[PDB]
């Protein structure tokens, strides 16, 4: 169960100092490595047989990632893995603050695109290495992207929480998987999924950093697929046909001139499940292009505004490619690093803008 005040390792030695967090399963606690000046995070896993298979596969993925010991691809370095009492725990490096707590303390104010760009490049590099190994993170949320040091190393991030990671398999998710606000349509509709469910999650977080609030903050999976379809259009017919959960949110309407699929109205869903659906979006978009026209009051003069408008033009261009409902056509982590928003090739067309001089400056410092 829960423990405190002291801990014991087989090869090293750790003394627990303060609790760090508690999830659905698996507790993380901050401790001090005795004999050194290092602070590390230890994630304990309860020794229940029904959770033993998920606990073992997480250790298998960390050992395969630890071969990439350089971790220049921005991963949390896993040190060792021992067993205390009858439980199995993992030792990670101690990062400072995750992106959600960074937005919370700033009253969820939007972040400029010049700060979003370094974070996007680092996470896309991580997902480029995850596809290189045939792995899925399956839990990419702002709570799982932590800043190494917000003051010493400004805007350097790493990804955490592999408790949902798994190898690529041709198996439909039986129920739910990723976090709801960042869940790909494949998991909602009951479709075969691969590594593209993290490209969808990365689109919902860079949009959350730009707006301050989640892009699709649906309380239920119906609200989630409703916001997506109302903003980006209904999913394709071939996708809704082979979708297992596709019948729980859509219906086969057949008028004289109607097509095949349509959404269940708020009146229909409220009668089917009894739950009245309320609006939770801070931003309602008829199109992803309306994201570029959000929060448009800046101090940028004519020289800098011509570039910020070009910056937003490429941000919604990448965001649309990252939020394509069809996972077969969704942009890949390798292509995202080659998108003009990350290449900054569209900012080169400006002779000397004092804003683009800072945009390029924030990028080459993240090293």
């Amino acid at each position: 169960l829960v423990q405190h005040e002291v801990l014991c390792s087989m090869k090293n030695t750790y003394e627990v100092l303060d609790f760090l967090g508690r999830g659905t399963f698996g507790q993380v606690v901050k401790c001090w490595k005795r004999g050194t000046n290092e602070i590390v995070a230890i994630k304990i896993l309860k020794n229940h047989p029904s959770y033993a298979r998920q606990g073992q596969i997480e250790v298998s993925i960390l050992a395969r990632l630890s071969t990439e010991n350089a971790d220049e691809y921005n991963f949390v370095r896993a040190y060792e893995c021992f067993q205390h009492r009858n439980h199995t725990c993992l030792v990670f490096e101690m990062l400072e603050q995750n992106l959600y707590d960074f937005l919370k303390q700033n009253k969820f104010s939007p972040l400029p695109l010049k700060v979003i760009r370094p974070i996007l490049q680092q996470v896309a590099t991580a997902l480029k290495k995850l596809k290189s190994l045939g792995l899925i993170h399956a839990d990419l949320k702002p709570e799982n992207i932590m800043l190494v040091d917000p003051v010493r190393q400004p805007y350097r991030v790493k990804v955490i929480d592999f408790g949902s990671a798994s190898h690529v398999s041709k198996t439909v998710c039986s129920t739910y998987l990723q976090s709801r606000y960042y869940r790909a349509p494949e998991i909602i509709l009951g479709l075969p999924f691969c590594e593209a469910i993290d490209m969808w999650s990365l689109g919902c977080v860079i949009a959350e950093l730009f707006l301050g609030w989640p892009l699709y903050p649906g309380a239920l999976e119906y609200d989630q697929i409703r916001y997506i379809s109302q903003t980006q259009g209904l999913p394709g017919e071939q996708l809704l046909n082979v979708g297992t959960k596709s019948t729980r949110f859509f219906c086969k309407e057949t008028d004289m001139s109607h097509s095949g699929w349509r959404l269940k109205t708020l009146e229909e869903h409220e009668a089917e499940t009894g739950m009245k659906s309320k609006e939770a979006r801070k931003y309602i978009f008829n199109s992803l292009d309306d994201v570029a026209h959000v929060n448009t009051v800046m101090d940028l003069e004519g020289s800098d505004l011509l570039a910020e408008k070009a910056d937003r033009r490429e941000f919604v261009s990448l965001l649309k490619k990252m939020l394509l409902i069809d996972a077969d056509l969704r942009i890949t982590p390798a292509e995202t690093l080659n998108h003009p928003f990350v290449n900054m090739k569209h900012l080169l067309d400006f002779p000397h803008s004092n804003h683009v001089k800072s945009c390029f400056h924030i990028m080459d410092i993240c090293k």
